[PDB]
């Protein structure tokens, strides 16, 4: 007779409560009026006139349960009212407990495969529904099955084969057999990380790859320039979407974390879809998180020098009291080298690594952290040492030093020590000898033709009594170098004894600062070597 005409809704079929939901009536022959029809009953009717148009609305705002239902739409031009439209079902979410939706490993799929994931509720008597969000909506409809150690009611989906054109984002329903146009709220999002063949974005960690906890980091995600949404992911366990990146330069998809914690360390991979389809995964960037096991810290010595020759073996020590699995050397902020198996050795009571280096190369030259681990948790690392420094010197001219304020010291005066050289290095490194601690100032060019470094010690005291040696380097240069001649700090009021002599070595200096005391008259030991007393 008449033309079938058309139901649209907005929003979509499946619509959640408590919102507003609009049918559209369409057809082009006339409008006279429309009928709504819920159910094979007559809902509403809406009439053209009090504005004329051609397509009629229905509202029904404030959406609940039983708004659930089958929709037709009927006109009526003349005096001719005309069949039906094709039915139109309206699902209502709500009514229920919310599902849970789990990647049953791990979202990540090689185009072309299928990933299963549990659906699971704790209703009794109800069927599963998996969507996919996309154009054409893809359903898939199980039964219940029933875990009698959890007490809950689950179903797996085994949603593929997942192409490499769309964007995969699951949702679960749950809904009873004898109600079904009303659903459970739709469970968490589950989006599917699809390993593409697109070129593979570069993931980096501006912080660095080691974090101390309760720190920020950021985690940036560059690549193809053609992708849309970058995405972070780890073997256990996260996903991460980002959807607004930095456009210059170039998509950098970045991530931040205000804290780090366990939660936060592990491998990660960034995956990327774009208007080609997803790309290849990109390498997967392994985050360490520190200052967990924040009870025994492990602690990191040197031997035999904290300062050793070019081209030569020095092996650190990394100790501590805590059966820990393994131990990870790490050179500034960065990992260095690899773990090493703890081992209880009976004497000491300790757990050791010995990190053998040899030969030195002068890329040894930093500041090295010793952390303990174990082994079921390889990115949660212990507390940081206490830092061991190591200089490596060779290769330039033995700055020279000065030595001023004296050769022979009594406590206590301000010892200062000066180091000088022809060549202009840009900063100065000073050592005393069988010490842990290594100092460096940066040089200041004196008006002669040379740079003069400045180390101020504090007062003398009984114990700044040593050898002491000085090594030059360079700005651009991560060569440090020969070291001078050994400069001996001598201190004075450190024994009872009175010498008229002038008891294994004795001293002998001139009133003012000679250039070497040879062996007023000191008196000295063998044994302690650096301490004298003395008066003349
Ligand atoms: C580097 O250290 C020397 C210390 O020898 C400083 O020299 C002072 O110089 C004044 C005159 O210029 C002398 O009267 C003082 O006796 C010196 N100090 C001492 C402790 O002897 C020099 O100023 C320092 N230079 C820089 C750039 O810090
Ligand atoms: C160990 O180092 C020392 C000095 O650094 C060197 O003389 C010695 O030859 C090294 N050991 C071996 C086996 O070469």
């Amino acid at each position: 007779s008449l033309p079938k005409p058309i139901l649209r809704v907005q929003p979509d079929s499946v619509v959640s409560r408590w919102t507003k939901v609009t049918f559209f009536c369409e057809e082009t022959i006339g409008a006279n009026e429309y009928r709504l029809y819920k159910d094979g009953k007559l809902y509403k009717t809406v009439t053209k006139n009090k504005k004329p148009a051609n397509k009629a609305e229905f509202s029904l705002s404030n959406v609940d349960l039983s708004n659930a239902g089958q929709y037709e739409c009927s006109y009526s031009t003349q005096y001719k009212s005309s069949g039906y439209s094709d039915p139109l079902k309206l699902v209502v979410t709500g009514h229920y407990w919310t599902p849970s939706l789990l990647a049953q490993a791990s979202p990540v799929v090689t185009s072309g495969g299928y990933v299963t994931l549990q659906c699971e509720s704790w209703h009794n008597d109800h069927k599963f529904i998996l969507t996919v969000e996309g154009p054409q909506k893809l359903s898939w409809t199980q039964d219940s099955q029933y875990n009698y150690s959890t007490r809950k009611y689950h179903a797996l989906f085994s949603v593929g084969p997942v192409t490499p054109n769309q964007r995969w984002i699951c949702r679960c329903y749950s809904y009873d057999r004898n109600r079904p146009y009303v659903w459970s709220p739709p469970s968490e999002s589950v989006e599917l990380l699809v390993s593409g063949n697109l070129q593979k974005p570069t993931i980096k960690a501006e912080p660095g790859s080691v974090i101390t906890s309760k720190r920020a980091m950021t985690i940036w995600c560059q690549g193809n320039l053609d992708a849309e949404v970058y995405f972070l992911h780890n073997e256990g366990s996260q996903k991460t979407q980002s959807t607004q990146t930095l456009q210059q330069p170039g998509n950098k998809g970045k991530f931040f974390i205000p804290s780090m914690t366990r939660q936060h360390a592990g491998q990660y991979r960034c995956y990327c879809y774009g208007s080609a389809g997803w790309s290849q995964p990109s390498d997967t960037l392994e985050l360490v998180v520190t200052g967990i096991y924040e009870h025994y810290k492990p602690r990191l010595s040197v031997l035999p020098s904290p300062v050793v020759t070019a081209g030569g073996n020095m092996t650190l020590h990394c100790a501590s009291d805590f059966h820990y699995d393994k131990f990870i050397l790490t050179k500034e902020d960065k990992k260095f080298g690899n773990s090493l198996d703890t081992e209880h050795i009976s004497s000491s009571r300790q757990y050791r690594a010995l990190f053998i280096i040899g030969p030195t190369t002068p890329t040894h030259t930093g500041t090295f952290r010793c952390y303990g681990y174990f082994k079921n948790a390889p990115q949660l690392w212990s507390v940081p040492s206490d830092l061991q420094q190591i200089l490596i010197s060779g290769l330039s001219k033995k700055p020279s030093l000065l030595t001023h304020q004296g050769h022979i010291l009594d406590p206590g005066m301000t010892l200062t020590l000066q180091c000088y050289s022809d060549i202009n290095y840009d900063r100065f490194a000073l050592h005393k000898v069988g010490g842990a601690d290594i100092m460096q100032h940066s040089s200041q060019q004196t008006d002669t033709g040379f740079s003069v470094a400045n180390f101020t010690l504090g007062y003398v005291s009984s114990s700044t009594g040593g050898q002491y040696r000085c090594y030059g380097a360079h700005n651009l240069s991560s060569e440090w170098s020969a070291s001078s001649e050994p400069l001996d700090i001598l201190i004075t009021g450190q024994l009872p004894l009175t010498p008229s002599l002038s008891v294994d070595t004795f001293i002998l200096s001139k009133e003012g600062s000679a250039q070497q005391p040879l062996r007023r008259c000191y008196g000295a030991q063998n044994s302690s070597f650096y301490l004298l007393s003395s008066a003349s």
